């Protein structure tokens, strides 16, 4: 997270750390009992790699009584996801067994309804990626509130030109934003899950290329159709 500050130890218990040989690799988010929603690149070439979620958690490193890693049972990118492309960049995680739910772990209401979020609409995400041009990695959970932006500026030349489907949505990257490690994670706007940070490599902190997250709603009935 880029111009972002350290989130309340707990306060997001949908949050999720996707690890990769106990790294922290991308976000996630909760979205039932036993499964994990999170970006398809995250889980391109770990093929091999022990793949598990970090629930609970506000430090990667230190105990928490809340903290517990869970093992993956299976992972489901989206069938139409491909390496070259930010379209249908979704992954979902079921966990080992369903997640020990408490005040520090809990699903996150996702949206449903096919309907775009209002542009301005102040948006949350968080993650434990990068937080500077360095590359500095934090230890625990960063976050930043930013607003929504208008899928025709997103699309402008000057912006993303014309890559923004329906399926996609854009918030401001003007200082704040997402960044490298964010990946996956949730864009929560009104306490519901509206969107999951994009996982292709993209320039943080720049105005100009704005944040790009993958729509849930646009995407309710893959969702449901894996968790059955
Ligand atoms: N979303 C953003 O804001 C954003 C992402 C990003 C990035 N790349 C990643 O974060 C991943 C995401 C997953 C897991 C890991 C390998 C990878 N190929 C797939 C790329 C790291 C690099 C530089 C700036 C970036 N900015």
């Amino acid at each position: 997270i880029l111009g972002g500050r350290e989130a309340e130890a707990h306060a997001r218990p949908y949050m999720a750390s996707v690890q990769l040989n106990g790294a922290h690799l991308c976000g996630g988010v909760l979205v039932a009992e036993q499964w994990v929603l999170s970006a398809a690149h995250c889980l391109e070439d770990a093929a091999d790699g022990k793949v598990q979620v970090l629930l609970g958690a506000h430090s990667l490193s230190q105990p928490e009584p809340s903290k517990r890693l869970y093992d993956v049972l299976r992972a489901v990118p989206h069938p139409d996801s491909q390496p070259d492309t930010i379209d249908h960049d979704l992954l979902l995680l079921q966990l080992s067994e369903k997640a020990t739910l408490g005040p520090a772990v809990r699903p996150l209401p996702w949206q449903r309804v096919d309907r775009d979020v209002a542009p301005g609409t102040l948006c949350d995400v968080a993650g434990w990626g990068i937080v500077n041009h360095a590359g500095r990695r934090p230890d625990s959970l960063q976050h930043v509130l930013l607003p929504v932006l208008d899928r025709a500026t997103c699309n402008r030349r000057t912006h993303h030109d014309g890559a923004i489907t329906e399926r996609l949505m854009c918030a401001e990257s003007n200082r704040r934003d997402s960044c490298k490690g964010d990946s996956g994670g949730p864009l929560v706007c009104g306490g519901v899950l509206e969107g999951v940070v994009t996982s292709g490599s993209r320039v943080c902190g720049n105005r100009k290329k704005p944040g790009i997250y993958t729509r849930v709603a646009s995407y309710a009935a893959w969702i449901d159709s894996v968790l059955a």
